[PDB]
């Protein structure tokens, strides 16, 4: 599916990022760039997946600035950019739980720093990036949620940036269409992550038992390679004419509990 | 392979989007993939060129409960299961005033209504009870739909109203058979050169640029039945094991109807 | 007053929504209403109460298209002009297996998509056509919907198929009818206490706050048919003058379907 | 019976443009009271004193602030003694040679869009909800403007863009979480409306609308006014709308897609 692409994946030292950096490599990509803050976890990422076909970048996406060393250094170093998912991403976790009532404002700063303006910062250096390249069928995914499309009981902070994202993607595909460039978004429900186990789910136990009442789709669990084989299948030339969309893979979710 | 050892059925398998899918899911592994169809054969010389040992054709109108019972039944005990459901059959009206509400012709309203929606219904139906029976597992029931599933029409609006009502069957079977680890999902293509394209005017990939080319965000590609059968073949594979209700659109990114 | 000196034609208007929508209009100023109904008597009853001299009834299966025709001719005939169409009768199938995908009836999925969308789509029909004979000036169709336009259901497929349907007609006849300055819109209440929620078994304010009370955001209230009727009026007034191909949601915060 | 009698109602942005309109139409439609709030003290209090000081008072507030948000709120309550509207209009769009696309996004430009318009707005919803729940106001109702651009990509003013629908994704969590208190919570979404804001986008006259915007709109023999868009929050902020909430308002003359 991959053959032969160069990937950026932010936030690829945990969770999600990480096992999507491990099957975009297994789909054949020439080089997967891990970006991320954890700079050791990452280099352990990176040397699992294989020293010759991933490497580990530091990059706080909020910062601009890094963003565009990143994206310069791996177009440098492997000689393009094809793929970039804009995959890292924070909550609070806030003990009074980010209502509107209690809400925290300086953890919304937190928050929509890095979930908005990282991301955008990251979805416009990569657009530079593959326009200066002339890059041909150049992909753009960014991790949202269905929090991007309903409101929350909690977490008001995460919701408004994932909404912000969806509306980033809206509008990048609009713009970047016309240099081939596809911007796409994949939301999925819960995941085993080191960012849901500090929400308190850290066995498949503990998902079925706080969602499954609410999630139409029954014998079958999200996993980390589920998110990733649906980023990968929109990075693909599977999805060539796909851009815009979010890619929503929740089991038919009916509501959040 | 993605689906691998898996049997499908699509209906309307005898031309266009149909056909190309029929075609893409036995080169992704389908043990076999029955066409589900009316024009008997058209039908035929196609499940001929997919290859005779992996592919049957079936006369189905899919607005009829009973054919679309036995054709369902008959692929079962062929080739021992059923995985996939293809409800790709549906048409227009092709009409001199074009559908508007002005001028909406009821006559050619129900004729679009009884295939589109009732059609589609009885194969969700009947593909539905028949997984269960057999205890299917992971079992993908998958429509064909439109943007204009989701947005109004200038013209056509008998097709719109029955696209509209595909995506509310798409949602409420999702939500029904979740139970039974079946998923249920639509792929949505804008403009595909098909047969039923060229009865509206659109004969060559020079046409589609001109009608719709200014009204899609995405540039240097084309639409192709391709790329509709990939995004299904997709959706019925394991690489989308937790995807359902939800509504593939593969349209470049259409800012807005010509 | 919001309707001063307007026509409305309240199609299902003998009961339920309907009916408190045809009290509400007269009581907005509307210089006439016309009930346009199947069930005579209790049609007769209401335009009676409303006033005799404001309100009128005829007998109007709107799935028959001659009949809406007569109807909406009747009224220009009568009371000079046509400014408000509540496109608002529609039925349900109260099947004793709850119309699911797995037991679908056709023949009753067949009864509810005639008179929801073959019906529905006649009277938009026929009401745009006679404004644009007449020259209204800022006419409003508004359509009755449902939550289950937009999401899918659990049970009464064929109602939810139906619902999508007419919000893909209010979008196509709002993008259509603009031109004339025609604005369409559509209602989409949740459980108002009516006949047909009754038949659902909902016949008290306990029954719907155990059936819904912990799906919908907002305590402290229960819907009303009158809390419908002020939704459609404000829509078919001056005070929505720039609102068209809405979707007006009156459903209290719902979280999900039962 | 008048719409919003008795009700006391704040208007964030009053000053100016739609904020202005609706503190008259709010007036008009017999609220007891309406305090406008916005950062333009000799706009504001031509505009309260034009409505009447009797039933119109002006406070500054930065919404940005939440120190301010939260005094403005209380000053409210204590003064007219409840608080039953809180109509979050402020906002702001960047002042772009680039128009704020993608490829030249202005982070810092950005940042000023979003502590405006999201962080602002967040700060005017819980303010004004915590008072509602501490006066034990009955029926209350918030109200947001918001945008097509909420629930549709733009080709510029990405952070405008970004910002609206984060507004929306407030909209319906407050909904959610305030529910509890009777609390409704919409948002009322306009498309093109002749203001100072417009005019800075290059939008001065009816003519430039039309010409802008006329082709995309099906809507025709009638083009959109703040009175419109105030007449849709007065609605929402009424007992007309007592069982909406969690709902975005279009006022856009079904626009089929953006410029
Ligand atoms: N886990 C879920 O169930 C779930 C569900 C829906 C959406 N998501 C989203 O998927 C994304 C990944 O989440 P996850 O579950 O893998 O969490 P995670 O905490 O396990 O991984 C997130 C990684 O992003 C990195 N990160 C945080 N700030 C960063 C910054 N400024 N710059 C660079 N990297 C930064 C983190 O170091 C971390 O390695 C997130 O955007 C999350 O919002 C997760
Ligand atoms: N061509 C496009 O661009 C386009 C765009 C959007 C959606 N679609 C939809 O994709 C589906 C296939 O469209 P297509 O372009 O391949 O058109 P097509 O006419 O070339 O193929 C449709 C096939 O379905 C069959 N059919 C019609 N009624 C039938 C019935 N009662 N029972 C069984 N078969 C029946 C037809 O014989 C035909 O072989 C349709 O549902 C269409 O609405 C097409
Ligand atoms: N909770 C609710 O009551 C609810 C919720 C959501 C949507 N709706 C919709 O509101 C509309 C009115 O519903 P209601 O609750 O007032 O039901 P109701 O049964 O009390 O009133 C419906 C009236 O429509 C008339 N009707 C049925 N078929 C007709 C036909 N062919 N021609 C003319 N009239 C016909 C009926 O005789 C009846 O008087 C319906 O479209 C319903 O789908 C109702
Ligand atoms: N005019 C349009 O076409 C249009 C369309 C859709 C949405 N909107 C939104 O409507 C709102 C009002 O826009 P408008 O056209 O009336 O613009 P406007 O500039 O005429 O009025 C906005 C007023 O808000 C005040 N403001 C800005 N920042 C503030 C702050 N931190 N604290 C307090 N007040 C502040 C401003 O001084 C100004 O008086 C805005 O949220 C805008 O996003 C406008």
């Amino acid at each position: 599916k991959l053959e032969g692409k160069v990937a950026i994946v932010t936030g690829g030292a945990s969770g999600i990022g990480e096992t999507a950096a491990r099957i975009f490599a297994d789909h054949g990509a020439r080089a997967v760039v891990i970006a991320d803050i954890q700079s050791e976890l990452g280099r352990m990422v990176a040397e699992s997946i294989g020293a010759k076909r991933c490497s580990y970048v530091q990059c706080d996406i909020a910062d601009e600035e890094q963003v565009k060393s990143a994206v310069e250094w791996t177009a440098t170093t492997y000689g393009g950019l094809d793929v970039m998912f804009c995959n890292a991403g924070i909550m609070s976790h806030s003990d009074s739980g980010q209502t509107v009532m209690e809400l925290d404002m300086s953890k919304f700063d937190e928050v929509m720093r890095v979930n908005t303006r990282g991301t955008a910062a990251c979805v416009k250096q990569a657009a530079r990036k593959m326009v200066e390249l002339g890059t041909r069928g150049g992909a753009i995914i960014c991790t949202s949620s269905p929090l991007a499309t309903r409101g929350g009981h909690v977490d008001t902070d995460y919701v408004m940036s994932k909404h912000a994202v969806l509306g980033l993607v809206r509008s990048a595909s609009m713009q970047l269409g016309a240099h081939g460039i596809r911007v796409n978004s994949v939301s999925p429900m819960a995941v085993l992550t080191p960012l849901t186990r500090r929400m308190g789910l850290a066995t498949p136990a503990d998902v079925e038992n706080a969602l499954g009442r609410f999630t139409s789709l029954k014998g079958v669990a999200l996993t980390a390679e589920h998110v990733a084989e649906a980023a990968a299948f929109l990075a693909s030339d599977e999805a060539a004419f796909i851009t815009g969309h979010d890619l929503v893979v929740d089991g038919g979710l009916l509501c959040l509990p």
